[PDB]
This record gives C-alpha cells, structure tokens and sequence, in this order.
C-alpha cells in the first residue's frame, strides 16, 4: 500500500458534471447503472482514470457506444482514447450483506444505508472519487416495497412510481453540484418523526428524522438539537440552510459518529436516541453537539469542501469549532472550554507525542481514514479558535463572509481559508500559518520577575516544540498568549508600557522574548495562557499560594479550574514517584483545605465547583509523565480520592444532599447541581464501606434518570462496594435487550479496578448483548478495555496486549476502520518501560505478520515499529 504526498496534488484531467445514479437494490447483489456527463480539462490523449474497489464491472459505454478501449487495473478502471465531452455509461454489481467493512452501500439491521468518507462511493461504483470533482446528483432507488418502504437519497424527491413483482421506485434529485463522498443512500422501514423549522428570511424546511420502529419515543430531544442548531448558525453565523427538506436517519451500525451528506445525514444512533430513563445528561449533550455539527457543515463541509482530502481540517477544524461555540453559547461556556481543554492535554498530546503524530493539515497518507483523527478535529479547532483570539469575533465573522464569498460553490484549501481570514481583517497569518505544517505540542517557558525600584514586571518567555518521528525540523510557531495580573486583592493590574496600554494576547513570536509591564504598583500573582488561549504545555515554576490564589481569585472560571490542575499535577507527580518506591501518599494540608474551600463556597457556580472537584482521568494524569507508569496511577488516583474522601467527608455530605433535585431537567442550571452532586458522590463511594454502600445502593435504587443511575452504579465498580455484583445484575437484567443501554455496563465492566477485570471481559464476548458485527459493542468492551483501562491493558503479564491481538486478527479482517481504532493504545510503546515495549513490540511484530493485513493497520504498525 503506496504513501500519497500533499505536494503531488493536481488538478484532475476529467471533470463530472452531472451523475444519474440508478440502483436496483437488494441486499445479496445490487446493480449500480451510472450516467456520468465527462468534460476533459488536461492533455488530449489522458485518460480517464476512475476509481474502484470491489465492483464487479457488467459493462462500459461512452456515448452508447460498448468500449473496448479500456482496462481494469488495482483499484482502478482505465479508459482511453476519449472525446473532449461524452456521456459515460458504468454498470456493476456490489453486495451490501457482504459489506462487513462498513464502507460504501452496506446493510444495517434490515436497513440498507451509505457510508462515503473518506474514499467510500468508489465501493459503490466506478468514478472520479475525490473531493474537487463536483457533480449534480440525481438518483433513482428500486426496491422491493415491503423490505424497504423507505428510498432516501440527497435533495428532493422528482419522481416516483410502482412496479411488478411488489417493487416501487423513487428518483431523488440534489441541485447542488457535490463531491461524492456527499453522496447517501437508505432503504428501509423506519419510524419517522415530522417537524418543521422556518429560516429567518422565511423558507419553510421540512425535518425528518428516521429511526428503527418503536424508537420514536426516544427522538423528540435530537430534532429539538436540530431545531436549536438551525437557530443558533442564523444568530451567530447568519447561515441559513439551503433545500426545502433536512433528513436524518439513525443507524446501529457506523463505524464513525455521524456523517454530514447534503439534506441527508446518517448518524450513529449513540448520536440521536435519548429517553430520560436511557440516556445521560452527557448523552443529551452529545447529541446536542454531534447534531449541531453535521447540521454547521452543511456550510463549512459542503457549500464550500475539501480540494483534496490533505485539507480534511478545512472541515472538520472548522465545523468543530463551531459545534464547541454552539455548546458554549447555549450551555455553560467555562464547562465547555474545559472539558474540551481535557481532551486536549489529556488526548490529543498523547497523539502528537506519538508514532502517528501529523500536522492539522497532514502531508503524507497512506489510508485517509486513519487521519479523521484528534489532531485533524480538535487541535484543527484549537487553530481556528487562535484565529478567532488573533482577530476578535468581528474581524472573524467578516473572515468568515469573505470565505463564503470567495468559496461558495468549490472546493477549497486549508490556505484559501487563512488568505480570506488575513484580507478581511488585515491581521497578517503569514507566521501563523506554520500551525497547520508543524506536527508536535510546543512547550512554553516562562520567567518572570518584579522590579520594586522600577515597578516593572517582566515575562521572559521561551517555546520549543521537541523533534516528532515525522519531522525532524521544528520551527517558532505564533503563539497567542493571554495573561492576567493580580494584585493581592485579586483585582487586575491594568496592563501598559511607556504610557499607552497593551493587550493582553501577548505575541509569542520567537524563540525567545521578553515582555516588559510598567505602573505595576504591586507584586502580581499572573494568570497564563488564559482560557488555554493556544494548544501548548506551559511551564511555569508556580508556588501552590499562587495557585490557591487563583482558584480564590480569578476572573475566569476557567483559570480558576486550571490553577487546581497545575496543584494537582505537583502532588500527581510526587506521589507517583513514591507508589513506585513502596510509600503510601502524602498530601500537604493546605492542599485539601483548598479543594474544602470549593465545596464550602456559596458564590461559586456549581458547574466549576463540579469540574475542579473531578480529578484528571488516568490518561490526563499519564501525560504528566516521560515514561508512564499506568499502574501507579491507577492506585495513585484512588489513592488521592480515598484521601480527599476522608478529609472532606462531611463537606461532601452536606454538599450532596444540598444538591438534591426530585424533578430532573435537561437544562443547564439542573445539569450543574447534579455533576456536582454525583462528583461529591465519586467521592463518598470511598469513604467507610457501610456508609458508602448504603448511600450508593440507594441512590441506584431511587434514581428516576440514567445520569443519577449510572453514577451510582459506576461508584460501586470504581469502589468496589458490596452492593457491586447485585447493581451489576439488576441493570443487566432491565437493560441487556438495548444495546446503547448496555454499551455504559460494558464500559464499567472494561475499566473495573477489580483484579479479575480481563477475565471478566473475555467471558463477556460471549454476553447476549455483545456481538463482534457492532462497532459500538467492540468499542464499548474491548476498545474502552485497552484505552481506558491502562492499568489492566499493561498488565505485567502482557495479558492485555495478547487479549488486543486476538481481537485485531479478527478485526483486520472484519472491520479494518474498526481495528486500527482499537490498535492505537499498542502504537504508544515508547511512552512505557523497557519491558512493556518490548512485549508491545513483539505483539505489533505478530499483527504485521497477517496474513491480508489491511492498509489501516499497515501504517500504524509501520510507524509503531520504527
Ligand atoms: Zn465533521
């Protein structure tokens, strides 16, 4: 399998116009006819070089004439010896049942659906499949009419008609020209929920949302997202949709989240489908952002796509940023920016510190699914969000009207993006741009120093980003960097220098700098890095007074919740190192009386006060590290909560009956006081057994939501409390026939502490509620026991690595997309001793030697192994 560079990119030698797609659907065999209207662009004896995977080829016409100049070679079908325009014609057989990969015209349940991204619509058809080729779709769907009621397409329906033999037809027509990965296809029978939105200049869109009979009682909440997502791009963006009718349709089978196909998304349904006695305030809030998403790319995606699929952040960065406004603008904007801020250090770092660390805009690819990754969506983000700091909102709601402007209609580049934003706000990005061609987190230094004769403070400030395995050269990067001055009231110190004032973004520019503040009449405690204000590791020699300081004091909620990470991290640190050398942990007092003083604080909102009292997860924790030790971890960070537990236990009492709430709401307020009342609740599960077993029992047992439920039930593992095996049971026993209900029972199961956890897990893949043929069972299982339990996943034994291999011999085969997923914890080798690496390495060694190794795999273990 062959690496392709960004830098070869050329513009292509055949466009398609126009595309009528005819499908004579059956889930054994499905006959695709497709009349496409080619016009040559390059040299006159090219030829036309069309895409394929897995087609069986019936016939070839151009102009109606049968072709013999033509040859079908790996992956593609060569056709030579061409007019300038002509109408080519492609019959060919696929097999949607057949389709285990999930890629391209695939069954789903009894439902036959699409999915095209990256390079999927070439395993439906021959053709020119890649993203700056954009043609006007029309499609014709005939099915048998008892098997599949329902034939969606994109667009609109033109035309419709019964046939013999109890088969009916619909024709589908999209008028906007679009890259084929746009392209989708449905056929079944749904329940179908019927809504309405009307855009402020007054078109009048239909919205329907599909989903699998007897689910309709859990929709409502998604269409009202959508609803809320249409409203929201009008106010903020002036967006308004663009067709008459907007589809959604939830499948259980997708390897992805949700896919953003013109006026038909295909959405997971982990995506849609929420009841108050299934679905979590997080799943509400989920849904909430994914239909957000899908629904913000219809602009930023699809009006206006990708050149080339190197330019995937174009997109995904974009349309990221916006779904995290939207959440922001709706929700609570510091909850938001810092569970997003989590994923960042916690996730994201690890990626770009890994084997497979690439650029935003990355330049070598070997199988594009592989880059739909954390780097590509949220550190994309992270860019865009620098550029919105860089320009401020005006500058940046002009940026974007000049890339409507310029862009409506093509396919665009990552740099046509940054030319638009720079013109229209005359902030120069030149600099900047370096963000999207470096890989690797940088790392920011900062010095400072208070001058008493001078009343000076000045910030030495440095950044390095270290050499990844893909770039051995790293340059300077643009680096926005915002501070705050405290004097020791906690007001702000005016920022200025020689008389005039400065901004308080400062230009992180070189490697390294010095700023200098004048009129600082007294020592300041500083803020840095402000609302994580670019994407980058800082480090500073803090004291823990000025961190407790800022938890006290801090304009922003969320300073006030970074200033309790960086006091975590020290004591994190500390006390890794002494699990290692057999000693038990050691918290300083003034330590825990700063994390009392959050709970006892009235002023505080309860959402911050919820958020600094949940501890960073194993893998934030593992990125404090050089060589990760996930065992200490594991033990220290219960270690920490056992502590906290026993200092603050009446204060987490109180503070958990305060909170009670008989009503629950899916509003932002309620939302607030339950986190923090289930935070208190992690808390209190490890405090003395009786106590504890009795208030978590009960809590389980007089739920009247999923969210208090699952907190309960998610104690008694974490603990693992007495009531442990029978709460097990009981939600087993009511849930097991739903499985997004029982994806939450098999991630508990996957990240128990108890020391039987892989066995456990083993026995499961014979549980009635999981099966191999369901990426979101196989993620919730075995891809949660690799990724979220470390600890168990680096067994000394080098059990869990073996576990991994069995599962991926499988997968390779079954669901490559799937599996190179679940082989990520693998490729992190280096970050762990001598030898872990070499059992990992030796389980790396067998996965390349299978036989049929897919593509996707093939590149991760490739780089792993170097
Ligand atoms: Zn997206």
């Amino acid at each position: 399998p062959q690496a392709k560079y960004r830098h070869d990119y050329r513009a292509p030698d055949y466009q398609i116009t126009d595309i009528d797609l005819t499908f004579d659907l059956d889930a054994q065999k499905t006959v695709v006819t497709a009349v496409s209207q080619a016009v040559r662009h390059g040299a006159s004896d090219a030829p036309l070089r069309l895409n394929g995977e897995d087609l069986k080829l019936v016939s070839v016409h151009i102009n109606d004439e049968p072709w013999t100049a033509w040859k079908e070679e790996e992956g593609a079908l060569v056709i030579s010896n061409l007019p300038e325009r002509f109408t080519l014609k492609i019959i060919n057989e696929i097999s949607p049942a057949a389709n285990t990969a999930l890629e391209g015209l695939y069954q789903s349940g009894d439902a036959l659906c699409t999915q095209c991204q990256a390079e999927g619509f070439r395993h439906i058809t021959y053709y020119l499949d890649r993203p700056d080729v954009l043609a006007r779709f029309t499609t014709k769907i005939i099915a048998d009419k008892i098997k599949y009621p329902f034939l969606l397409s994109n667009g609109n329906r033109v035309a419709q008609g019964e046939l013999e033999n109890g088969r009916h037809w619909v024709q589908w027509q999209d008028p906007f020209p679009k890259p084929c990965y746009l392209f989708a296809l449905v056929a079944g029978d749904f329940d179908v929920l019927r809504d309405t939105f009307t855009t402020r200049s007054g078109r009048e869109v239909a919205l329907e949302l599909y989903v699998d009979r007897g689910n309709l009682d859990r929709a409502p909440w998604a269409m009202t997202s959508l609803k809320n997502s249409m409203k929201w791009d009008e106010e903020r963006f002036g967006l308004e949709y663009d067709l008459d009718i907007y589809m959604i349709v939830a499948v259980d089978f997708f390897n992805m989240g949700a896919m953003e196909n013109k006026g038909l998304n295909i959405f997971n349904s982990k995506y849609v489908l929420a009841r108050t006695d299934t679905a979590t305030d997080k799943d509400y809030l989920d849904i909430e952002r994914v239909i957000g998403h899908e629904y913000f790319h219809n602009w930023t995606g699809n009006r206006v796509t990708c050149r080339d699929w190197f330019q995937l952040s174009l997109k995904e960065g974009l349309t990221v940023f916006r779904d995290q406004e939207f959440s922001s603008d709706l929700g609570s904007r510091a909850v938001n920016r810092i569970n997003n801020v989590r994923t960042m250090r916690g996730l994201q770092f690890a990626e770009d510190a890994s084997p497979m660390a690439h650029p935003i805009r990355p330049d070598m690819v070997i199988e594009m699914n592989n880059f739909y990754t954390l780097t590509v969506y949220e550190k994309g983000a992270e860019v865009i969000r620098m550029i919105h700091t860089l320009l401020g909102e005006e500058n940046f709601q002009k940026g974007m009207q000049l890339y409507f402007e310029r862009h409506d209609g093509s396919a665009a580049t990552c740099d046509d993006f940054v030319q638009a934003m720079e013109d229209a706000s005359n902030v120069d990005l030149s600099h900047f741009r370096r963000w999207y061609s470096q890989s690797g987190t940088p790392i920011v230094t900062v010095k400072d120093d208070y001058n008493p004769e001078t009343e000076q403070y000045t910030l030495t400030i440095s950044q390095r980003t270290p050499a990844t395995p893909d770039q051995a050269e790293k340059q300077p990067l643009h680096i926005p960097f915002a501070i705050e001055l405290y004097d020791n009231e906690g007001k702000v110190i005016p920022l200025q220098k020689g008389g005039h004032p400065v901004n308080s973004v400062l230009n992180v520019t070189q490697a390294e700098q010095t700023f200098v503040f004048d009129n600082v009449y007294f020592q300041p405690v500083p803020a840095l890095l402000c609302e994580f204000s670019a994407p980058v590791k800082l480090e500073y020699k803090w004291s823990d007074q000025q961190l407790t300081f800022l938890m006290r004091h801090a304009r922003n909620d969320f300073s006030r919740w970074d200033a309790a990470q960086s006091l975590l991290a020290t004591y994190i640190k500390l006390n890794v190192a002494r699990h290692q050398q057999g000693q038990p942990l050691s918290l300083p007092v003034h330590v825990a009386d700063a994390f009392r003083a959050v709970l006892l604080d009235e002023k505080i909102d309860p959402a911050l006060a919820a958020e600094i009292l949940t501890l960073p997860s194993v893998n934030e924790m593992a990125e404090l590290f050089d060589i990760i030790d996930p065992i200490a971890i594991a033990e220290v960070r219960e270690a920490l909560t056992r502590t906290l537990a026993t200092e603050l236990a009446d204060e987490l009492l109180a503070i958990y009956n305060a909170n009670y709430q008989s009503e629950y709401r899916v509003e932002h307020e309620d939302i607030a006081k339950r986190t923090l009342r289930n935070a208190c609740l992690r808390f209190l599960a490890f405090g003395e057994t009786h106590l504890a077993d009795v208030l978590v029992s009960k809590q389980f047992h007089e739920a009247n939501n999923m969210t208090d439920a699952l907190a309960a039930l998610s104690a008694a593992v974490a603990a693992q409390l007495p009531c442990r095996d029978a709460l097990m049971q009981e939600y087993d026993d009511k849930w097991h026939q739903n499985g997004l209900v029982m994806d939450k029972w098999f991630i508990l199961q996957a990240t128990s502490p108890a020391a039987n956890v892989l066995e456990t897990v083993r026995g499961l893949l014979q549980h009635r509620s999981f099966t191999m043929s369901n990426p979101n069972r196989i993620r919730s299982l075995i891809g949660a026991f690799a990724g979220s339990n470390p600890a168990a996943f680096h067994a000394e034994d080098g059990s869990g690595y073996l576990f991994l291999v069995e599962m991926l011999t499988d997968l390779n085969s079954r669901n490559p997309q799937v599996a190179s997923r679940l082989i990520e914890p693998l490729i992190r080798l280096k970050r762990y001793d001598a030898k872990r690496q070499e059992k990992m390495r030796a389980a790396l060694e067998q996965l390349k030697g299978l036989e049929n190794l897919s593509g996707d795999l093939y590149e991760k273990i490739t780089k792993a192994l170097a």
